């Protein structure tokens, strides 16, 4: 059918005008004269967007088809089919190298003595038009034959089971939206930092508005990884969270927000400032992040990096959560975690560092780790304690004590936020209300100290 096209992997949307789809469904393309990204529209999901054109074929064509290899040898079709983890009966059909205009079956086999191999059978072609591995079987199209023996095995090694599995191409460049701007709109003025993925710059932006400007270093993470970070924040808009401005999707990739001029809440607080802070300043700079978690609360979402380096400050105490890497929109099922989402491992819930359990209670654990940043000012959580350690202690029961000069009252709710299991932790709504009307409710006789 012209202008129907066929998916041959899954695409994920990662913009807002890109189209998501799955293997095997059934797109209308009116537009295919070029570019490397066509819009396309859903015929299952009735759904618009932008799709790569290297991931779908014509829905007239063989192509189509995920069991069709094309032109690859015998060789070749026995390397991807010996894949360790094919199920026995794993196929695909290709053309064949010996006889001119047939086509090849292969398949995945099990010898009990032997181990892995693979059985090969030609696919002939008569002039009616049929097609046939045994003349006593003919079938009409290469989909018929397929479905048969999908069926029944009736003659080959093993029934067709599963498509034989193969690596999805990368996009040629990256899905664009209406956050993106021309690079010419920036300058970059001071470098804040840099690292292992790229640098953090201040800069301008229409020539009018100060802004921050993450940029990534080239061969480091993929651009798409880099960008996650922020096709997080256009869902997520709150005062107590920095803002995302706008994107730079060539390279070197550009991410814009907000600045916040003061930077980080550990540098804050461990700067001079710090020593001119007491409770009442502590505790509305926690109640503000507070406020920002249980929008993210609200908004079905988990951070995963909660700690006050991932907080930034601008003038008259203003907190907001930053630094949205490692976000994600929480899934009704389990997911292998990256090596690297753990750590640094004094801010994470056991369940979460221990078997990838992060959810909006394991962010819980890591707002009760920040209180003791705040009430400390910046001092490393588990003091005397190495890194290596602090996973078993923690396990075994170990929590930190109550800080010089904080009220009992205020350490009694870091320990519900570190209790071992994770629904019987605080809410973020009943966080923020509780330090909001800490002085009122709580603590009304509070007198402060030289520190706190
Ligand atoms: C161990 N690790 C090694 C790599 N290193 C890189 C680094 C170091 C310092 C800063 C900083 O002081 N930033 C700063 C200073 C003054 C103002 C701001 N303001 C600001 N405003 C908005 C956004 C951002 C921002 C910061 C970091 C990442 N993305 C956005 N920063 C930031 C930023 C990045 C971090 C530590």
């Amino acid at each position: 059918m012209v202008t129907t096209f066929v998916a041959l992997y899954d695409y994920e949307s990662r913009t807002e005008t890109d189209l998501s789809f799955k293997k095997g469904e059934r797109l209308q393309i009116v537009n295919n004269t070029e570019g490397d990204w066509w819009l396309a529209h859903s015929l299952s999901t009735g759904q618009t967007g932008y799709i790569p054109s290297n991931y779908v074929a014509p829905s007239d064509s063989i192509q189509a088809e995920e069991w069709y290899f094309g032109k690859i040898t015998r060789r070749e079709s026995e390397r991807l089919l010996l894949n360790a983890e094919n199920p026995r009966g794993t196929f695909l059909v290709r053309e064949s190298e010996t006889t001119k205009g047939a086509y090849c079956l292969s398949v995945s086999d099990f010898d009990n003595a032997k181990g892995l191999n693979v059985k090969h059978y030609k696919i002939r072609k008569l002039d009616s038009g049929g097609f046939y591995i045994t003349s006593r079987t003919q079938f009409n199209s290469l989909q018929q034959l397929v479905a048969y023996y999908s069926k029944h095995a009736d003659g080959l090694c093993h029934r067709l089971t599963t498509v034989c599995p193969t690596s999805k191409p990368q996009t040629q460049g990256l899905a664009k939206d209406a956050w993106e701007i021309p690079r010419e709109s920036l300058r970059l003025e001071v470098k804040l930092g840099q690292g292992c993925f790229g640098e953090v710059w201040m800069g301008t932006w229409n020539g009018t508005t100060r802004v921050a400007i993450k940029t990534l270093k080239p061969g480091t993470m993929s651009p798409e990884a880099f960008l996650q970070e922020a096709q997080v924040m256009k869902k997520l808009r709150h005062e107590k969270l920095v803002q995302l401005y706008a994107v730079v999707s060539e390279e070197p990739i550009y991410i814009v927000t907000e600045y916040m001029s003061k930077g980080s809440l550990l540098d804050f607080l461990k700067g001079e400032t710090g020593k001119y802070l007491r409770l009442p300043q502590l505790v509305d700079m926690a109640a503000q992040i507070a406020s920002g978690m249980a929008y993210v609360e609200r908004m079905n979402y988990v951070h995963r990096d909660l700690r006050a380096a991932n907080i930034l400050v601008g003038e008259n105490l203003v907190c907001k959560v930053a630094d949205f890497g490692l976000a994600r929109l929480i899934e009704d099922n389990e997911y292998t975690a990256r090596q690297g989402a753990k750590f640094p491992i004094k801010w994470t819930a056991p369940e979460a560092a221990l078997y990838g359990r992060f959810t909006i209670k394991s962010d819980v654990w890591s707002f009760g780790i920040l209180l003791t940043e705040l009430t400390t000012k910046g001092r490393v959580p588990y003091p005397g304690m190495v890194n290596r350690e602090v996973l078993d202690q923690v396990e075994r029961g170990y929590r930190m004590p109550c800080p010089p000069e904080c009220p009992e009252s205020l350490h009694d709710l870091m320990c519900q936020c570190w209790r071992k299991e994770p629904e019987e932790r605080p809410t973020f709504e009943y966080l923020q209300a509780f330090l909001e009307d800490y002085f009122t409710s709580t603590e009304p006789q509070y007198q402060p100290g030289e520190n706190l």
